[PDB]
């Protein structure tokens, strides 16, 4: 029939968020210039 | 008919020899490993 008359989204937060990094190492080059 | 007797080589020096130097830049790459 008719289109929707609302927009519901599920939201959700956990105990903690963060990030985990690894450092793979500087990246260098000479070119030309 | 036969081969030479001896060698002869010209030989001769500069009042001075030396060398000019012009600097590129140093050459920097990351790799692989």
């Amino acid at each position: 029939g008719q289109q929707p008359t609302r927009q519901v989204t599920p939201v959700s937060a956990p105990a903690a968020m963060g990030t985990q990094i690894t450092y793979r190492g500087p990246q260098v080059v000479t070119q030309y210039g």
